[PDB]
């Protein structure tokens, strides 16, 4: 068997910004203790993969990106209790170490352990369980799954439902769960509410999703791209706006089209404009923006406060604010008993040799999300 | 008798920004429909009234300011129901309409009738009840409490017990349930956690007051001006710093202090340096910052949203998030029946005629509230 041997696979190698991802061979080490080794089975393109490449993320390069994805346990090292070989998996870009004052308080789920906040492109022990043309090669988020096998914290990982179909619960992982967290917990939309979802792609999709099923009575969708409306409104939006149709700025629509403000807003695009027009359209007294497109790197937004004395709220969260550990199982389950749809989100399906191609399709504006099989 | 007449009585006028106030005579309107003339009995020196001086808020003058007060009813208008001659009140400087969308919805306090956000300086109406040496005076957020009499509209009164020490209760209309408002209403200060507060004037003190009564166990009083810290730590601050007394930013030492980030932050200064300050004190992944203070007018803050995405809640508040109407009398009632303290946040009680004399008390740093008494 390859417990405790190096393996040889094919990875998406990062060598350069703003480069195609070179698909070759890697030695992956075997899982030193508390890790564990994942056969990986499908993985998703998320925007924040794309934002390494063009350097809206900065982490150390060269690297291994992918954070959204699925896989079979292939070992454990020493002293892994959650997960056993054979298991289907969820790696956790956001890890859940049970143990730190954000694990331990009821509503942070930002573990102190990420990889995010500083990135090092490590495992939690500083190392690099990679290696490819005899050069240590970055870990992403801890979590690296543009690769056939990657090694993960024990604290990165999730046991899911052996009868997960792999190929679709891949996006509970990134896209799914953060938009659908982003209403249903960090925004807590309400019933009868008016919420604006600014940006329609995967993860915007899924933050309508979210409010469809809190009960929201209009969800406005709004998008540059019009080709987005469609499958917006397939999901839940009751109206979508472009920008670039009005001569005002969308805030104000906004405004005037909700009679004086939206309940909830959602920036999910990644621009400091829209995170600023995104809270300005939430009503001024009672209305909550949250952020969920992350923003380029070490760039400050300007803003008025005024906007937030007279009563706004503004907040922002990883991963939905869900607690990776203890939800991406619980949203597996719920999955499998139909509560939620993934189909609407998976536009595209690609071997993983054509990692390149799928990239292509998100930057083209065609793709949602395209799932790349191993 | 004076109900129906023209009162002529003494205000103090302010004709021009920074300049002292006039104290002079003025010709008092009497109420039109649904309005309510008032013998001012004791207004508090707020620091938004020196804001009005400094040109730090923007309203027309000439004004006759003032907001935090008690009087007593001379007249009403033809529909007036609320109040009767002869009951002790508080303007509300912040009204409660009760129609419109923010007053109906649960948790939204600023009426869309204020005169804040677009300041005409009038009554409901667009017209002023005030003449000063033939000359309109403006009105101040429909308050205008630095007069003998007032006359406001019925949504911008409450009636409260008639055994109310007015030369007290005054403080109710603004200082005092804005700072209690903001820590147990809007940030919900929760039993067991550690709350910084930025600003140890009357309102910071009732932000402590607040942090206290919601048994916050460690609040961390911050002030430049270190006279402030003895009554800061009375009410309940646990320790007070001076970031003049660091080689660090204070953000950083309030996250060595909390052990990684306070639960709750207040800004009750109005410095845009601060508000961005007091956001990252708060803990990155669960904290709650919320902005008190007034800033100045039409100038923006920059930050970096990545403070957002980790988790962090930013919110703002007018008067506490307190529907004033409403819970103005239950804060008197309260007060009554000792439930919180008004005499630590009082340090000079002086005539009207002393004015401008209570103004630069509180521009020297040397008192927290000045009651002024008719
Ligand atoms: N907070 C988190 O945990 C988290 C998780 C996943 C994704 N992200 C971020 O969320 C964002 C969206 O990700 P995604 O859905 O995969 O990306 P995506 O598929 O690129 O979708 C973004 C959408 O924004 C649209 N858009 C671009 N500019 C504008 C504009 N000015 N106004 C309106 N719409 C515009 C664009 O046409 C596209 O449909 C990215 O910044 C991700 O990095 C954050
Ligand atoms: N949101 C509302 O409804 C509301 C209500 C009442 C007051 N306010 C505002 O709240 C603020 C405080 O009012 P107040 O308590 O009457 O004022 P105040 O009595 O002048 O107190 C302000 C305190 O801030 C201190 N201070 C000044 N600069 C700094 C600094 N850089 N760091 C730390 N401390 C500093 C100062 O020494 C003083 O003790 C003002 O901006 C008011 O306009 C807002
Ligand atoms: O898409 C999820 C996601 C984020 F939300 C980030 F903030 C980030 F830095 C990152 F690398 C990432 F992958
Ligand atoms: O002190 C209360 C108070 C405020 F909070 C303001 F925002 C404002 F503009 C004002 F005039 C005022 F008096
Ligand atoms: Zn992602
Ligand atoms: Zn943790
Ligand atoms: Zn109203
Ligand atoms: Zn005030």
């Amino acid at each position: 068997s390859t417990a405790g041997k190096v393996i040889k696979c094919k990875a998406a190698v990062l060598w350069e910004e703003k480069k195609p991802f070179s698909i070759e061979e890697v030695e992956v080490a075997p899982p030193k203790a508390h890790e564990v080794r994942i056969k990986m089975v499908a993985t998703g393109i998320c925007r924040s993969d794309d934002h390494v490449v063009s350097g809206t993320l900065v982490t150390p390069l060269p690297v291994i990106a992918g954070h959204e994805a699925a896989g079979i346990v292939e070992s454990i090292g020493e002293g892994v209790t959650t997960v056993r070989p054979g298991d289907k998996v969820i790696p956790l870009w956001t890890p859940q170490c049970g143990k730190c004052r954000v694990c331990k308080h009821p509503e942070g789920n930002f573990c102190l352990k990420n990889d995010l906040s500083m990135p090092r492109g490590t495992m939690q022990d500083g190392t690099s369980r990679f290696t490819c043309r005899g050069k240590p090669i970055h870990h992403f988020l801890g979590t690296s799954t543009f690769s056939q096998y990657t090694v993960v914290d024990e604290i990165s990982v999730a046991k899911i439902d052996a009868a997960s179909p792999l190929e679709k619960v891949c996006l509970i992982g990134c896209g799914f769960s953060t938009g659908y967290g982003s209403a249903v917990k960090v925004a807590k939309v309400t019933q009868g509410s008016t919420c604006a979802v600014f940006g329609l792609g995967g993860v915007g999709l899924s933050v309508i999703m979210g409010c469809k099923a809190a009960g929201a009575a209009r969800i406005i969708g709004v998008d540059i791209n019009k080709d987005k409306f469609a499958k917006a409104k397939e999901v839940g939006a009751t109206e979508c706006v472009n920008p670039q149709d009005y001569k005002k700025p969308i805030q104000e629509v906004l405004t005037e089209m909700s009679n004086g403000g939206v309940d909830f807003s959602f920036e999910v695009i990644g621009r400091l404009d829209t995170m600023v027009t995104a809270l300005s359209c939430c009503q001024e007294a009672y209305g909550v923006s949250v952020i969920v497109g992350v923003p380029p790197d070490s760039q400050n937004l300007s803003m008025n406060p005024m906007l937030l004395l007279s009563g706004r709220t503004w907040k922002g969260a990883i991963f939905g604010g869900f607690k990776s550990k203890d939800s991406v199982p619980k949203l597996v389950a719920d999955f499998m008993a139909k509560k939620f749809a993934l189909d609407p989100l998976i536009t595209h399906v690609l071997p993983f040799e054509k990692i390149n191609e799928g990239f292509d399709l998100l930057r083209s504006g065609e793709s949602i999300r395209t799932i790349l099989t191993f």
